[PDB]
């Protein structure tokens, strides 16, 4: 069992390595073909780049034989870095309990199969609101993300698309064109690569980070063709300083806030001081809350808005030595779920990305060299992978995706 | 880092190895003291058998310093096989978004700390409906379970108690006294130990299993002082045969159905025949659905009823070689969540238990000897541990606990 060269995004290459087959039965197979004829290579015999099963048709548990009939033949013929996606209906919203039971069981299918795919290929489960108009324009951003090299490190996860219709962006290849994005913690690591990706996709980045970071930040802003605001997100006046920086540079409006800045102060709870607790709570939790309410509250972010939070696998599964940190990363899941209704009223989505083992950076190089393999893809991921998920949510056309938590972990063995 | 001798249940011993401290602030600290003065050794300096933090008081994220102030002193003083429990308010039902954010973040705290406790001790998070009457009689079955040797292999999990009031059973030491319990798959393994535990707690067991099992089943029925019904739960007439067996033996009524019978037919989806798919779907999924609707539908199980399903970690995290099996075990989570409302209307709860690495039985004795350690408690569990969780749900006084999925896994590293 050997790790694949994961194909990542590169401009001009086709989204998939092969052709796209779209089986199954229900309200999605048809309109999905129609929406993806243009940019994909539809079947139809020869190396598959992506299998997609419409599951919405399955209305009772006996129906689940369907996955077997569609998948078992085609699997041996799945490409390098191919993409399996099962599209179902939101289980809570089904028309009968029988249907709810069947759609729920799919998660068990998609996650088990993710652990069988070979040569870097991945599975995904996507639920779609049964209130979605038949075109399902609300579903395109998610399918376009999953069926591409962009999702390289996203594996085994569950996306949940709502009812609202979506406008496609002017150019799918540059989706954040003309958007203004605030990135906290942009001097280095994942935060900087978010700036890059956001820039790549056409956005103007406000790159925020502390005085200490000094110039690492300017290097990042110059690199992405953005601006640099040297600010401690925990400062009593962070909201003022940002709204003001926006007033100068972008007429007082911003489209995307990425709450990426974070710290750790790992200690066992037993030997844990107030400063290790309080310092972590302040950056990772209070500030993202305060910044999001702040910025929406004064009109800096309005209709069409996007808030994305950085959660973590620790927030989901816990981790030894991180009761503080994990509280914050679960807290961030808390922000995403609690504010989703309010913000939806205001035309704003909010979603979270939960990284697993990312290389730049991750601790004894005795546990490093192991924890990096403990996932279906057998390798550690890269900042760009996490940034791509984040760019997906930021998309002008991801307006029907809110309240989601997606791990970017290559289906890491660990979880709740 | 070395595995503890887990203290399991034994009649007459005290529920805890030490004294019970109940800190924190909110609507639960007081009434909880009152309800547990009688059977527990309340503080108050010397070896703690159980720490319990009332979290319901925490209404904004800055509040979360509370866990730190209560836990950091007391932790070094935690007994052998001690029990940490944080009791919070259902996050969805909070009065403000701020409170929802704080109560949500607790999960991250309880799971991270579970990975730090020493010498077999465990954490649990329990949410309580803010509609619960101040006495919180609905919460006693859960606290009594967690704070005992009975929960020996339950670690890091999340329980969710509703609003309804509860009557205590006549004798807490024999909670299923006079109840009639149907156990499927009782000839051996976990199913038989459920019969034992159910018998121990005063119940009359109908022990069901196939013809093949022949006598293993009679040995179990004679052992528990029950009756033996030799029946393939997938048979077109399983519901008739059981209602009829009940008509003879228990005046046509049963109080508890345990949907424990299951099989595997592990194969990779790629090389998977119809019979490995269909055979597994039929026992593990269609039959538990058909049996529960069947038995409630003809009045065999009525008000005061209890349905408990056997799910699995595979159903939650997936597993290689088990797309069929995991579909069923996720399916079983599907049954528990889909039927909870309907059945609640009828005075019936339904809940699921998801075992992890249980010894009798679990595959190469090269992966056995590893997978058994991959959990906070560093050892594989035992059938009795799984049966105890199940007996907890069956309790006459667990009427405010429905729709729950609890893993019995000693906080196994693997999950979603
Ligand atoms: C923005 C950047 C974020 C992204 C980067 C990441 O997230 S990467 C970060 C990943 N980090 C992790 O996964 C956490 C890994 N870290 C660790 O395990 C931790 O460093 C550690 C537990 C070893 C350190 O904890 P501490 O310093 O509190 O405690 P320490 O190891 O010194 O304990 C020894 C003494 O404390 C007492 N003690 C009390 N309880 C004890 C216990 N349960 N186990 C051992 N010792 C204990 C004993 O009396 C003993 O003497
Ligand atoms: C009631 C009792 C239930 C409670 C008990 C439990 O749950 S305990 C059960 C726990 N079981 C598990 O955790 C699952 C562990 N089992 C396994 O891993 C499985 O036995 C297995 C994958 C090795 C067997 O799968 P198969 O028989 O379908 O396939 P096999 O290993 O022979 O594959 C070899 C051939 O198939 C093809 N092939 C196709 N895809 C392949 C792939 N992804 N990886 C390797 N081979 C592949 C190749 O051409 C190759 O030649
Ligand atoms: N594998 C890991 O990197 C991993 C895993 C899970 C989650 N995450 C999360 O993803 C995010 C990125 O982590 P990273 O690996 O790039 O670490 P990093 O430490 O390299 O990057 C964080 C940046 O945030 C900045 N920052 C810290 N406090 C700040 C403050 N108060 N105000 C403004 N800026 C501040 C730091 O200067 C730093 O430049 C974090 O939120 C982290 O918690 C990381
Ligand atoms: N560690 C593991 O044991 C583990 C892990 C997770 C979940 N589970 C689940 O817990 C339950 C118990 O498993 P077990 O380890 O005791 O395995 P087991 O095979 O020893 O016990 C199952 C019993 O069910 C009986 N049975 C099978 N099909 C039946 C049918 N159609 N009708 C009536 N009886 C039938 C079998 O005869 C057997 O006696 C199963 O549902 C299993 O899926 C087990």
């Amino acid at each position: 069992p050997q790790p694949e060269t994961l194909r990542r995004y590169r401009a001009g290459e086709p989204p998939l390595t092969g052709s796209l087959l779209i089986g199954g039965a229900g309200r999605v197979v048809e309109p999905l073909r129609a929406a993806l004829e243009k940019d994909y290579d539809l079947v139809g015999a020869d190396s598959f780049g992506g299998l997609v099963f419409d599951a919405t048709g399955i209305t009772e548990p006996a129906g689940l034989k369907g996955l077997h009939e569609f998948f078992t033949p085609v699997l041996r013929n799945l490409g390098r870095c191919g993409r399996v996606v099962v599209v179902g209906g939101t289980p809570e919203a089904a028309a009968s309990t029988n249907e709810r039971i069947a759609q729920r069981a799919l998660e068990g299918f998609t996650r088990s199969l993710g652990k069988e795919l070979r040569r870097g290929a991945t599975t995904a489960l996507v639920y779609l609101s049964p209130d979605a108009k038949p075109a399902a324009t609300g579903l395109e951003s998610t399918m376009r993300f999953l069926l591409s090299a962009k999702s390289a490190y996203v594996d085994g996860q569950v996306f949940s698309v709502g009812a609202d219709d979506s406008t496609p962006p002017a150019d799918w290849e540059k989706p954040l064109d003309g958007k203004v994005a605030i990135v906290t913690g942009a001097a280095r690591g994942i935060g900087a690569t978010i700036a890059e990706v956001f820039a790549r996709d056409g956005a103007h980045v406000v790159a925020i980070d502390v005085e200490s970071a000094a110039e690492n930040l300017a290097e990042t802003a110059s690199k992405v063709g953005g601006t640099a605001l040297w600010l401690d997100v925990t400062a009593d006046d962070a909201v003022d300083k940002i709204s003001e920086h926006l007033r100068d540079h972008h007429g007082g409006k911003a489209d995307i806030l990425v709450n990426n800045a974070g710290i750790t102060r790992d200690k066992l709870l037993a030997n844990m001081d107030d400063a290790r607790w309080d310092a972590v709570l302040a950056v990772n939790l209070l500030a993202p809350l305060r910044l999001t309410e702040g910025l929406v509250g004064n009109g800096s972010i309005g209709e069409g808005g996007r808030v994305i939070g950085l959660s973590s696998i620790a927030g989901i599964a816990g981790n030894r030595g991180q009761t503080n940190y994990a509280t914050t990363k679960a807290g961030m899941i808390g922000i995403t779920q609690a504010l989703a209704p309010g913000l939806a009223a205001k035309g704003i989505t909010i979603n979270a990305v939960a990284p697993g083992f990312i290389e730049t950076q991750m601790i004894p190089l005795a546990t490093r060299e192991v924890g990096r393999r403990l996932n279906s893809l057998l390798q550690g991921g890269q900042p760009v992978d996490v940034a791509e998920a984040i760019a997906y949510f930021a998309s002008p056309a991801s307006n029907a995706v809110t309240g989601n938590v997606i791990r970017v972990c290559g289906q890491a063995m660990i979880g709740a």
